[PDB]
Parts: structure tokens; C-alpha cells; sequence
């Protein structure tokens, strides 16, 4: 099922080992046998339905596409990175299917990776696709953060956007750069929300521990003052930062 | 007088209810009574100069522009807007001349619901029209907040201006959309410069209740710290509420 | 040498004096004079290489322009500002070879004098790179800034992008006020870098001088908390100030 997959991970330790001697058809060799395995486990995972198959298949063939450019053979790349899209976007199939955001955050980092390689490679009509898929996966991870309403997915779908933003400005697309930056802001602005609204809880809080201990000056009631004052300083702090990414979000608009 | 009131919204009742039954000529007769009752209840509020009237007018005159649309007649319903905005321009007048910013406030709503409905009517150009009398309102109560000084109009008129925004994005009209962010960044500003100038002052108090009071270390010396402390977090949450809006703010220009 | 500054001195007062009495002759020679001196002095200071002689004939020259514009010879203020950017521009190369940023400061004001000068006078193309040399002095001002890490040639550097980018607007170069304006963002938002680490540190320090410090109620101890948590306070006033200035240098952008 998915044992016979390991023919590929050693395949491709040969192939650059076999680069360094000076061999360049046996290291061409180990970089075809990887491809054509690759291309097996597209229709091997089909079956298995395994989304970490797909994930290390992925792996692989960006690493091949990588090798296949010091190598010299930039078709041989040029195919791998193709071959890295259908993996990808197959994830995106699976991620949608099973509802999993940890499925949706590797293969959004997958399509990033998938961007960044092809233009190195020669191929920007896929990877232009690779960032519009990588955008895609970012705002199906905000549909999901807003309804499970975690600050860990928000943030990391932030930081994903922002760096799909920054790698469509390495494409040569300033209009996915500037959908990613905007994905990015509404993002993070949902983060000043509930930032702010722990603000307005230990505010109330260092005003009932305050406004009933005003009167009693016990030395371990000012302590207990002393507790909350502080762990609402170590709060307004966070918005501080949460804020100032959003002025950084805000300014990669220029 | 005021019974001309409750007989527009009567026959506003049975124009719904005419609309069930099935009656068509019916259902426009009692929407022809609403426009001619509503028109009188605009000539005797110029006459009584009631700031109540025109608004109860006002709403009247709107929601038979919400009617006409269903009974299926747009005329009916392009009149009704007509007559809307000469309603809220006499709430204008009628607040220039009583110097009141709550009519303002309040005619600003107006001008708002009446560009909102007018699209659904299908008379846009009243409907734009009605947006920019919605910024003439909002660019009123600048002068009058940076006359009195209150951060509470500011606040509004604000308000008022992301709404004036977000109408004129449904309008189409991104000019009046642009006009009213670059309106709203104006007072969301000018909003952190007054907050900000209150934060000097009560850090400078956190100076002077401390390098005095540094060496006295009283029971009552240090609770009046502790006073003096939260009602500094008490403003620099209002800074990073005031800057949270002018973030978003901002936003909106993307 | 530089003596005979002092001579162009007189001799520039002496126009302006004869322009009241209504000699025209006679105040086109003193500001005849006062060019063919300062173009000597522009002579002997690049054998000198003294940067204030420079900077002294450089604020000669433009005054000599405004001047020579009063006189009614407008070719004598296009050669007078000319012969300013080529001071200016030789201060350019002195600062760059001793590393001064005090000489880049004021070479900067001098760049921006030249430009708001030059079109009373009537060469926008010597004013517009008059604001192209400025907008290089800032930015050799940011790489100077981001190697010594001083938080103050930041400030500075802003306020003078920014006013490179109000003289640019004042040009007609929407172009360079916009350069001007994303080089004043890129400035304060390390300025809220290095704002927020130091709020990063007394963080730490309102934890340890806490979280040891909290079994131990001692009189010196709580007024030791005390005095960090006033000491955090300053600082996060000032973050609130920095990115009150980064959503001002952001709204500019509008």
C-alpha cells in the first residue's frame, strides 16, 4: 500500500550522492526513478486515501524538482513541479473532504513551496497556480478559524497569507500579492477583536478587585492588586504587538 | 395632526394586507393614501416646525417606499424617497437653526435609510443624492465636535461616516465611498490625538503621585498610587479601542 | 577665504535695501556680485573640504535666489539654485565618504529648501531632483540608522521623509510624495520594533520583580514594584504615540 513508497525516499539519496562523483546519467537515473515512483504514488494514495502519502510524495517531488535543476535538466523539473500541483491539489480534495486544518495547513505550506521552486525551475503558469491554490487553502482555513473561533489557526492562516503575499511579490502577481495581504488583514484584525475584548475582561477585573479593596488597605489585598495590574499590563502588551502586525499587514499595501 | 399619523398607518396595514388578499388596485389606493397622507404630515410639521413630526414623517414616508416596492410600484415608491430627503434636508435646516447636534445625529440615519431603500425602490440618482446628504450631515458635525470638543460626536459622526461608506459601496459610487472613508480616518485620528493628550496627563500624574511620593511609603500614599495607575489602563485601553478603529479604518481604503 | 563669505553677506543685503529706495541696476549688481562670490566660494571650499562652508554657501545661494526673484531676473535664481543642488550634492558625497549623519541632516534641509525655492523661481526640473537627492539623503539616513540602531536618526529620518514628501506634493510629484511616504513607513515601523522589545524587557521585569517578590510584602519591595510598573507605563505610552504615527504615515496614503 504504501511500504513500496520507500523506493522513492532512497532513490532520491542516491541521486545526489551520485551528483558529487560526476556521474550525470546514473544521477539523471536515480532522479527519473524518482519520478516515474512519484507518478505511481499519485494512483497509489488514491486508494490508500492517506493524506500523509500525499504529503511525503509532495516533499519528494519538490526536493526532485530541486536536484533536476543542478543537475541541468529543466523538464525534468518542470514536470516535477506539475507533479507537486496534482499532489497538492489533491490534499485540498481530501482537506475539504475530512475537514481537517492541520491537512490544510501543510498542504497550504506545500503550495508556497510549490511557488517559490517553479519559477527557479521555469514554469510560472503553475506556479501562478500554485499561489492562487495556496490563497485558496488560506481562505478555507478562514472559514474554519471563525467557526471554531481558535486564535492558533487564526494566526497561523495569517502568517500563511502573509507569506503567500510575499511570495506572490517573488511571482510577479501584485494582485494575489494584494488578495493575500487583505485575507491577511481581516485575519488579523480579528485577532485585535478578541485581543481586546480580554482587555475589557481584566479591566473589569482590575476594577472590582480595586473599587470593593479601596477601602481595605491590607498588605495581601495591594498584593492581589499588584497581581492583576500587572497580568493587565502583560495583556495590553499583546495588543500592542497584535496591533502593530496589522500596521505591518497594512503596509505591505504599498 | 397627530391623527393623520396613525392614518398612514393604518392604510399602510391594509396595503399589506390588500397584497395577501390579492386586491391590486386596492393595495395602490392604500398606498396612494400613505403619499398624500404622508404629504400633509409634511406640511403641517413645516408649519407646527416640530423636529418630531418630520421624523415620524420621515420614517413614514420610507417604510411606504418599502411598501410601494411590493405593491409594485416604483413611482409610487420614487416619490415616496423624493420626499424623504426633503424631510431630512428640513431636519437640516430646522438643526442649524436650533443648534441641536441630536438632530443631526438623527437626520443623519435618515439620510442613510433613505440611500438604502432607494435602490431597492430603483431611483439611484435620489439615492446618491440622499448618500451625499449624508456626508453633508456627517461634515457638520466635524464643525460642531471641533467646536464643543465632546469625543462622543466624534465617535458618532465617525460612525456615521464608515456607514455613509458601506451605503455608498452598495450605491456603487466609490467616490462618496472614498469621500466617506477619507471623512472617517479624519475623525478616528483626531479621536487618538484627544486620547493620546489624555494619556500625557495621566502619566505626568503618575510622576507627580510618585517622585514626591516615592519616599513616603503610607498606607494611604500607596493606595492612592494604586488609584492613579488603573485609571492610566483605564485610558490606554480607550487608545487601543480609538487605534483598533482607525485600523480598520484603513482597511476599508483596500 | 572664507572671509570673503562675509562679503557676499553684505552684498546680498545690500539688493533687498536698493530694492526699497528703487535702484534696479544697482540691486541686480549686488546679487550679481553676490553669485559671482558665492560661486567662489564654492571654489575654495571642494579644495578645502570643510562641510560648513559648504552648508554656508549653500544657504547663501538660495537666499540669493529669493532675492534675485524680488530683483525680477528670474535667470539669476535658476542659476542661484543650481548652484545649490551642486553644493548640496558635493555635501552628498562628503557625508557618504565621513560617515557624518549630522552633515546628512542638515544637507537633507538644504535638498528640501532648494526644492520649495525652485519653483518660486521657475525650474521644476532642478527642484524635482532637488527632492530625488533629498529622498537619498533619507534613505542613506535608513541605512545608517538600522546599523547604529539608534531610535532618534529614525525619528529625525521620518520627519524628514515626510517632509520630502509634503515639498513633493508642493512639486507635483505624487510620484516622489509617494517614495517619500512608504520611506517614512519603513522608518517607523522599526521604530515600533524597537519599541515594542523594549516593552518585551520591562515585561520580564514586571515578571521577575514580581514573581519573586510576591511571598516578600516588604515596604521597600512594593515600592520597588511600584516604580516598574510606572516605568512600563512610560513605555507603552510611548508605542501608542509610534503607532499613532504609523497610522498617520499609512493614511497619508489616500
Amino acid at each position: 500500500t504504501e511500504e513500496k513508497i520507500e523506493e522513492a525516499r532512497q532513490s532520491i539519496k542516491e541521486a545526489e550522492r551520485s551528483l558529487r562523483e560526476g556521474n550525470p546519467e546514473k544521477a539523471l537515473d536515480a532522479v527519473a526513478r524518482a519520478l516515474s515512483l512519484v507518478n505511481e504514488l499519485e494512483r497509489l494514495a488514491r486508494k490508500t486515501g492517506s493524506t500523509e502519502v500525499l504529503i511525503e510524495a509532495a516533499r519528494l517531488a519538490i526536493e526532485v524538482a530541486r536536484v533536476a535543476l543542478k543537475v541541468g535538466s529543466p523538464e525534468m523539473a518542470q514536470l516535477a513541479v506539475e507533479l507537486a500541483l496534482r499532489l497538492v491539489q489533491e490534499l485540498e480534495r481530501q482537506a475539504r473532504k475530512t475537514g481537517s486544518t492541520e491537512v490544510l495547513i501543510e498542504a497550504a505550506r506545500l503550495a508556497i513551496e510549490v511557488a517559490r521552486v517553479a519559477f527557479k525551475v521555469g514554469s510560472p503558469e503553475t506556479a501562478r497556480e500554485a499561489a492562487r491554490t495556496a490563497l485558496e487553502l488560506v481562505e478555507e482555513l478562514e472559514r474554519q478559524a471563525r467557526k471554531t473561533g481558535s486564535e492558533e489557526v487564526l494566526e497561523r492562516a495569517a502568517r500563511l497569507a502573509e507569506e503567500v503575499a510575499r511570495v506572490a511579490e517573488e511571482i510577479g502577481d501584485p494582485e494575489l500579492a494584494r488578495k493575500a495581504m487583505k485575507v491577511a488583514i481581516r485575519l488579523t484584525e480579528e485577532l485585535l477583536k478578541k485581543s481586546l475584548r480580554e482587555l475589557r475582561r481584566i479591566l473589569e477585573e482590575l476594577k472590582e478587585m480595586l473599587e470593593r479593596l479601596e477601602k481595605n488597605p491590607d498588605k495581601d489585598v495591594i498584593v492581589k492588586v499588584l497581581k492583576v495590574i500587572v497580568k493587565a499590563i502583560e495583556a495590553s502588551v499583546e495588543n500592542q504587538r497584535i496591533s502593530a502586525d496589522n500596521q505591518r499587514a497594512l503596509a505591505r499595501l504599498a
